């Protein structure tokens, strides 16, 4: 056990040992790339999943074998015979929480603030997009009000999800053997705009849905809750969009994959007894390995992204890389408070009374608790070792860490640092706070609702398989079943979500090995106590909330992105 | 990294470093036990499965999800509706090779010499067991001959599989909910005796084959409740074969597979870690053949011999009974370790290469496991001798190797494996004794485990050929047998599904390959020895390919390209 220390404070012998360890780690953690995504060349055996991990994962897969044995779903590309069949896919699995109430407009809307992807909704200011021609008459008919759109917008009552980021997807293709002939079909993509309003007990309510980006009163009209089944179908497409942005942007890109350069830089530039390495590595546990499983089984040819998502694998990969690049180029701007403020849903986005324009936002409140607790944690921890900015500046290993991260072949994190150089303790506190928050809380918030909201296929199908029907046509059960995924791909989606949610590989603030520094043990203990308080506070709030939001309870938050 | 060296040949500083490494290894490889079975306390991360291994295993399990999705089998304890339903369990999996011909008496018999458990059959000497009252009239009726039992025995024509090792099994219990009430049922135990005869004339072709003569389903004879069945008994003979196959499968998994490959290897891995320096030549020789062994044995503890695991669900006895059988097999093996070397093990069953008639030909000429396994044993023996002779020239080096002597003492000790049959005179004193030991360990880890592990899918994933348990009593010899009778004897749908699941996972890929370690020997002489071993393995592969061109059916499980480097699945 070696006391952590800054390299400039070590002896020449100690410094040479640090440099030898760094050389060996650079040999073991080499940089590689898959379709432009930075990954590791060869996973070190020390970075593999543990035996315990493998036992839990295997338990999940075997449970899926049993559940499939007890299920009546078939290995065919036909639709389900009945919509009710979707509720019979879980004979030996937990029932997804959204299953009973997914048709409800409020349950649809609340997934924007407490579902798997609570990262899209933004407050409308000035006007709606010109390609989203919602009219005063529509708004007044829906809200049963005399208020106009401009008055609602001026009051901060209107919110929007604009899935334009999917407009350029090449639709995915699928094929299968039927009666000795190969059948080839194409998925139907959509990039909807969804208008919500805060209705003051107060609830977020869906107002309008335009399924595609370019308006037309006949072929791409604005649907409202007054359009019955058509409205229902509209929501499906909206949900599909929210799913594709969830997996490509919010889950894979902006947790799993943007963490890879930080793990690799930590190995490539920080000695084992560097305080920042000691701080961060518990929050990298199994991250490289789970990202190798993402390479092998998710974003590979024939994998889950190919099978399930709306676009071709190439299109999905394009979306992922764009999300990564925007995150890295503006790293500091994706800190939780700034990210919330940029969408107009931060804690400072209040009306004249001081009340938030979006008062019900469980992800925001709980994630803010976790963010501030983490910030105090890394500030005190780093204060144990950095007292003057000169120690930051003269830490050659830390400087090489930054330089590796912003370099084009080390992650290209051009938004990581100001003035081209890391110079202050507080900037490092922000960096480490954001890394730890992403690895634990954020990944928990986007990963673990996947089963409750996405293993029940009709609530959030990862692709749609037929075009939106004409606004005047009659909608039968067969129409909806033809839009929803066929049996085999619904099975594959349940398979995926169950594997991604089966267990918690670790726990936030509880590393496998204690800190060597007793002072660091104290700071970590304080972090654990604060997590206890946060757990109690969230339990209280969940007593108050319309529905409990459990995904950011500290006991449900892993220490690292690891599943 | 370091050139391999004996510890007494090192400087005091180098010896200090060896002792430090051994101390840390002792801290990381601690001894533990589950139900009296020696295992590791906590697996070091360096001993975990690799990422590639996990990817392959996950491919297996997901493929099982897909095959289950495409199948019509249900999650119920009801029997199948039709026997043909057992042929429908593989819509997205390879068809087990035995499936189409499992009813044939010669296919049943040849699994004694080329199936998953080619380890039970022995040549009958002097007489049959007194509790197995086969008569001259039965033998003459089935063989269509005037020859007597005594004459056939004197000619070495008769062989037997006696499953008395299962006679004390407590039958396993199972239960389930049907119409809102709990149904509790018990499996049926059998410990059969099976009499075979070698037919040189065969079927009129210039070939020979074992043929089944008689089956007594249980050990204590009775003309009414435990009679001797023969091929003349129609459906009753088919059922008798089902019970004999169930017994052979239980002995296979408990004795031949789990006990005498996986579990007897654990003390050698642990002793290598606990007593041998990283640069010790014996450790460098043995560790490639231990890759993933501790890990897969932790999976065996967790998912096989655990409560609710595969052994609890599928095997004939209770989990406690199966564990008793496993531990008895382990103890006999360790007590007579040298006597379980392949040539000696074959000789003790009267089916060794020296078991020949007056014409020089073997009493059991058709024994693919023996032929190919002998090739691999001899090749490994040459490899081990030539490797060890690079480091041990005179026996004094053996005796003065403190680490090797500690390795032996650890192995023979009650807490380190109880391998009381490992050495003579209480001490390892000669080079050739270490050659025999290392040869046997490598043979077990690679070839033997291959021979008992990889036929599991071809012969045991088709349930009716070898069900791991039977679920009804053998019908009375005079009773009429319907399809529902046989379906009630065969496993219910859920447990048949579980058996397919298991066999598929156990046979889905090769974690490594015999003679191809992940990292080369630093000693160029040792690497040359290894290269010669690889060329010998290619020669053996071609020889086996020719033999298979001449055999009744190919025997592929001991092709060196199909033999892993370690027991690892
Ligand atoms: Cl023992
Ligand atoms: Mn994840
Ligand atoms: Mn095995």
């Amino acid at each position: 056990m070696v006391q952590p220390s800054l390299p400039q404070d070590d002896t020449p012998d100690q410094q040479e040992q640090r440099n030898r360890a760094i050389a060996q780690q650079r040999e073991a953690y080499q940089y590689s790339e898959t379709a432009g995504i930075l990954l590791i060349k060869t996973l070190p055996q020390s970075e593999m999943f543990s035996l315990k991990y493998l036992i839990e994962r295997d338990k999940g897969l075997v449970s899926l074998i049993a559940n499939t044995l007890a299920s009546n779903i078939e290995n065919i590309f036909d639709p389900f015979d009945k919509l009710e069949d979707f509720e019979e896919m879980f004979p030996l699995l937990p029932k997804p929480l959204v299953m009973n109430t997914f048709r409800n407009d409020r349950v649809f809307a609340r997934q924007r603030i407490a579902g798997p992807n609570p990262m899209v909704i933004e407050r409308v200011v000035d006007k709606l997009p010109d390609n989203f021609p919602v009219t005063d008459a529509m708004f007044q008919k829906i809200m049963f009000t005399k208020k106009t759109l401009a008055e609602a917008i001026a009051q901060g009552k209107l919110f929007i999800t604009n899935y334009k980021g999917l407009a350029e997807l090449s639709p995915g293709r699928y094929e299968y053997q039927k009666n000795g002939t190969l059948v080839q079909k194409t998925k139907t993509i959509a990039a909807p705009l969804v208008l919500y309003a805060w209705k003051p007990r107060g609830s977020l309510a869906p107002i309008a849905i335009q399924i595609n980006q370019q308006p037309d009163p006949i072929t791409n009209p604005i649907y409202t809750p007054r359009d019955g089944k058509h409205w229902f179908i509209a929501k499906i497409f909206a949900q599909m969009a929210d799913g594709n942005c969830h997996e490509a942007i919010s889950h894979l890109a902006r947790t799993h994959l943007i963490l890879e350069p930080f793990v690799l830089a930590t190995a490539n530039e920080l000695a084992p007894n560097h305080p920042l390495s000691v701080l961060l590595k518990p929050h990298f546990q199994f991250t490289l390995a789970i990202n190798e499983l993402a390479r092998e089984q998710l974003i590979s040819a024939g994998g889950y992204a190919d099978d399930l998502l709306a676009g071709t694998l190439e299109a999905s990969i394009a979306v992922i890389k764009a999300a990564i690049k925007e995150y890295m180029d503006n790293f500091t701007e994706f800190a939780l408070p700034r990210e919330l403020a940029r969408r107009g849903v931060g804690i400072g986005d209040v009306d004249q009374r001081g009340e938030n324009f979006l008062p019900d936002y469980p992800y925001r409140d709980d994630a803010m608790l976790l963010w501030n607790a983490i910030e105090v944690y890394v500030r005190d921890y780093l204060s144990l070792y950095y007292q003057s900015p000169v120690q930051i500046r003269q830490d050659t290993e830390l400087q090489n860490w930054v330089r590796r991260l912003v370099s084009p072949e080390g992650g290209r994190v051009t938004g990581l640092v100001s003035n081209g150089e890391l110079n202050t303790i507080e900037a490092l506190v922000a960096i480490a706070t954001q890394v730890i928050f992403v690895s634990g809380p954020q990944h928990a918030a986007v990963n673990y609702p996947q089963y409750d909201y996405m293993a029940f296929i009709p609530n959030m199908p990862l692709a749609t398989y037929a075009t939106p029907p004409n606004k005047e046509s009659n909608i039968s059960e067969a129409t909806i079943l033809n839009i929803l995924p066929p049996q085999k791909l619904a099975a594959r989606q349940l398979e995926l979500m169950r594997t991604l949610c089966v267990f918690y590989p670790n726990r936030l603030g509880y590393p496998d090995t204690e800190f060597v520094d007793v002072r660091a043990q104290q700071v970590l203990h304080q972090f654990q106590e604060r997590l206890q308080e946060i757990e109690q506070r969230i339990v209280l709030c969940n007593e108050k909330r319309l529905e409990p939001y459990t995904y950011l309870l500290p006991s449900n938050v892993p220490n690292s992105t690891s599943i």
